[PDB]
């Protein structure tokens, strides 16, 4: 008999065993298909459940990821190229990853990762997310899926053929999947954690939510990510608007009287011209197609799931990192912040992108945002006014949203561990100013620096152990924190309602602090607001 | 020849030798007039000049007091009767007293005390102002004098029978008298700094303006006061209402077209009866009968002489205490701050109290307070919030205006010393919970902890030796610092218009420090008022 055939609810399937840069060997099955190829009349809606299939299925191979705009505004820049499609791209791209320890495990806790990208790019198979490392060095299973991304993922028209939310339903299927299936690969589906980054976090949180998706795993680790974000979700009808703005773009029918013509219209039109389309006159870190509160994955916006306590109870870890603005800032500023060692920003220069980077507010509420993000130590100070513009708008699109979600999982009885992540890789390719980005502590995550041949210092190979032993204790158990207290392993304590204590993940230190940025996030939370109202006259 | 008998500019004057609380021997001249009596018809008016005299006149006795309401709030309470006149009351109070060094020096420095006291209370023969530590101490000449207070010193009207200002013209009277006169006491009158606390603070800024006093005095210190404080001037027009609803109070005529009618009324009034007549329905820090732009003795705002640098070119040493707001909060909000152990606020305590201590700003304002003065990471707290409202009273009215004083002087090249000072004495009356309030430094400046009747620690007589030490080294050079730099004598760095460093005055520190409170003096000077004019249609 060969382990490395198993038979799963639809066929038989066929992996490989390798090795991990571990020097440890691995089982790996590669591209499971887990719904019908949603091509032809199927573009745009929910996913049906894969077909049955006779004789042995190899899957060896990455799959094919799915169709998505590639980057391109720093040509062959490692720090763009490693986040853009590394396999060919399709429409028939819903498949699953499994990977096993050796020897096989029993009854293994199993880790399931949900990419980000902005609900318009990414892929389970970029070499940053190899799940190796991961699943040899702390024995646990690991998996990850395909989504729809882009117009293809979150058209809706509120029509039954265009109902929003395609890649929410996607990643419930691969939920389902799991849960029917991860046991003949030694996982045990009542141990399944999510984890995401991004939007794949905001995807994580929204199965947090849903009643379709709420017995198929038990707890959640959400990295720089979470649904109250301006970004996370767009109403109903801005949604149907910016999908007939897009019918229009691609010479298609676009009367909101006659919804049929439309679907039909761009249900023909090859897939990539529908995601090159989708980019208007849109703000900073707004995104076209994201997840709208459907009726049936989400029936209420998740800020009253919240409020009124109707969300899993389970545990969570969660945090941010220290730059979370500059990698949006560097995209969308391209003049300002060009990707160059030594830029600084002048106060002018300041004033001028603060009424760019929040477009919508009136005069007394720019107002207020200059005055929080100077430092009145010394106003002017060139480096200064740069970091501001990275802090308001990491404060504003992450941070801010993080504490929110963690405090109301505090505040309702439930285990919360926060982080600020502040660890900048010695071999980091962008310029020094940009400090530790939106995504940096992927990498450690996966175990990436146990790679000898990247360049990792054996500092930073320890502090992703750390990283790797910290999230798989909390996936086995619910707390981070090993059993016998260690000197290497800090202790992490509880992120609790009232006292909202976080640890900083970093190379030297074990400090705990509270919030983060608890000051500025209430001004995006509570005085803002309130100024906005006062000035609407 | 006698050295105690002096022949000064109007008479001889003989004085005596005394014993410093130390054992150490000073000689005294206490109650040398310097003016006409201001009474009878010169009540409100200018004062005249002392006329000659014959003989000797004996100068040893304390003089009067100025007519001034007695603090009885808290009984016999020593934390409030220290500043209590301890002298008979009289409208004859113009009075200069002298102490110097044994050996008598030849040129010595002249320190010139103008005490405080919110310009409606005070006198310079205060036990703790007590001049002979400081003397003997520092070899320097220690001078103090009276000034009118209360509405017999700052009753304004508009007509040369009530001029305002008439507690000013006093002291002018006084520096010019110290001019003509104190080199027959071994002092250098090219050498006079003035120093001063709280309104004498204010009053020493003003000679630092006025262009009769210029030519007076060598440099300044200024303790917790600064002319841009919103207490320290009334305008014109509301200066003249204010005198009208006193004389109103007291049965006097008061009508607007016939001031003669009333200032005459006036001048007919027991001097008792109208300083207690004086107190209508003001809030917290408004002081009824303060400093007016009169025509000579200023003829601009302070805000004005400061914007086009019309100010005296020479050094100036300054600074704040850390709880500025508490001692006006005790007398102003009873209720609230008993002056007991133990006390706290509640947040909904806290948010009325904000209403009462900013009674002129609107809603949208009292919003922005409240959000710039809450513990974000507890925002509950009952220790937070009532902190809170001592650090918004001490902002606004004495902290960020020292602060802005400070700045101007050093922008336009002078040499500027600034300090916080945060040492609680071990024997303070006051609760716990006060810190280190408004006035805590003038023990310390003055000496009395080198009083061996005193209960004060050893460390605290060092850390007044210290005090008196930087006071005076400043007073001869223009430099706090000494020439050896000492184990004891931190570092005191300038205070520049760009680096605004300042000096922690305390125990066991030498702790330096920018601003101090940069951001939260930010929001008073800078936010407020451009969210004031935003929000007033
Ligand atoms: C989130 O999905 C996101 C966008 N880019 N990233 C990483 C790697 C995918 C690189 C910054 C995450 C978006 F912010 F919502
Ligand atoms: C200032 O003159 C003042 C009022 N009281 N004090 C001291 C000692 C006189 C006691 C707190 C100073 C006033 F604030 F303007
Ligand atoms: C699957 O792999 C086996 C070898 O392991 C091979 O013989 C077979 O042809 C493969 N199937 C397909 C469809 O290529
Ligand atoms: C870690 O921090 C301590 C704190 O002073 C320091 O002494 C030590 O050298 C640091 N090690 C580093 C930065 O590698
Ligand atoms: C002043 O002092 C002397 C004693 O030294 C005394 O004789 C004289 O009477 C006193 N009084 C006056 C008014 O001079
Ligand atoms: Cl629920």
């Amino acid at each position: 008999n060969d382990p490395l055939v198993v038979n799963t609810d639809k066929g038989r399937i066929r992996g490989i065993t390798v090795d991990a840069p571990s020097g440890k060997k691995v089982d790996v099955w590669l591209g499971i298909p887990y719904a019908q190829p949603p091509v032809g009349p199927l573009r745009f809606r929910h996913p049906r459940p894969a077909e049955k299939w006779t004789g042995v299925l190899n899957t060896t191979t990455p799959p094919n990821s799915c169709v998505q705009i590639v980057d391109t505004v720093f040509g062959d820049f490692p720090g763009a190229t490693m986040w853009n499609p590394n396999t060919p791209l399709s429409e028939d791209c819903l498949y699953i990853n499994v990977v096993a320890p050796r020897p096989r495990p029993k009854n293994a806790a199993v880790m399931l990762w949900i990419f980000g990208g902005s609900f318009y790019s990414g892929t389970a198979t970029l070499d940053v997310y190899d799940h190796r490392a991961l699943a040899s060095e702390e024995n646990v299973i690991v998996v990850s899926l395909q989504y729809r991304v882009a117009s293809l993922g979150f058209l809706f028209l509120g029509t039954p053929e265009a109902p929003g939310n395609a890649g929410l339903f996607d990643q419930n299927l691969a939920l389902r999947w799991v849960r029917d299936n991860i046991h003949r690969f030694g996982g045990d589906p009542s141990r399944v954690t999510l984890f995401g980054e991004s939007a794949g976090a905001v995807s994580v949180s929204l199965h947090l939510l849903s009643a379709l998706s709420r017995d198929l795993f038990q707890r959640a680790i959400l990295q720089s990510g979470s649904p109250t974000a301006p970004w996370a979700l767009v109403s109903r009808e801005e949604a149907t608007l910016r999908a007939l703005r897009l019918a229009e773009a691609v010479g298609c029918p676009h009367e909101p009287s006659k919804l049929s013509d439309a679907v039909e219209c761009l249900r023909g039109k090859d897939p990539h011209v529908l995601v090159n389309n989708e980019w208007g006159t849109l703000g900073i870190c707004e995104f076209p197609f994201v997840p709208v509160v459907d009726g049936a994955f989400l029936d209420e916006t998740p800020q009253r799931s919240l409020a009124s306590g109707r969300f899993k109870k389970t545990e969570i870890l969660t945090g941010s990192n220290t730059e979370e603005g500059y990698y949006f800032i560097i995209y969308y500023l391209t003049e300002l912040l060009r990707k160059e060692e030594g830029v600084t920003v002048t106060r002018e220069e300041f004033l001028q992108a603060v009424r760019e980077l929040n477009p919508y507010v009136n005069g007394a509420a720019r107002q207020a945002i200059v005055f929080e993000y100077t430092d009145w130590t010394e106003p002017d100070n060139p480096n200064s006014n740069r970091d501001a513009l990275d802090k308001m708008v990491g404060d504003y699109h992450f941070t801010c949203n993080v504490n929110e979600f963690a405090q109301r999982y505090a505040e309702e009885g439930n285990n919360v561990y926060m982080y600020l992540y502040t660890h900048r890789s010695k071999g980091n390719p962008w310029p020094r100013w940009t400090g530790v980005m939106h995504g940096d502590e992927i990498n450690y995550v996966f175990g990436e620096p146990l790679n000898p041949t990247l360049g990792y210092t054996e500092d930073e190979k320890d502090f992703s152990r750390k990283i790797m032993r910290y999230w798989s204790n909390f996936a086995k158990t619910g707390n981070p924190n090993p059993n016998t207290a260690s000197s290497e392993f800090p202790e992490w304590p509880k992120h609790t309602a009232h006292g909202r204590h976080y640890l900083e993940l970093g190379l030297n230190t074990s400090f705990v602090g509270r919030g983060p940025r608890l000051r500025q996030c209430a001004f995006w939370k509570k005085y803002l607001p309130q100024l906005v109202a006062a000035t609407s006259n």
